């Protein structure tokens, strides 16, 4: 049973790191990095399912 | 050995963050996964070692 809180908290932080294209570009990984927590976070939500 | 250029780019954008708290503030979750990657590099870096 997965709960979606933590998912949308990270796609709200993404939606603002994308408003921010020139702050996102003055770090060498950051947003890379919520971009692969998100990924990780879908794939339990779903992996959970079977 | 050297150089662990990774390890070394992710510190300089924990420093940035630490400069900006305004910034780091408006974020849920996005400081803490910068200290959760780099803790997983320290920790595989030194696991490669004891190979
Ligand atoms: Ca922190």
């Amino acid at each position: 049973g997965s709960t979606p809180d933590y998912l949308m908290q990270l796609m709200n932080d993404k939606k603002l790191m994308s408003s921010l294209p020139n702050f996102s570009g003055i770090f060498n990984h950051l947003e890379r990095l919520l971009d692969e927590e998100i990924s990780r976070v879908r794939k339990d939500m779903y992996n959970d399912t079977l």
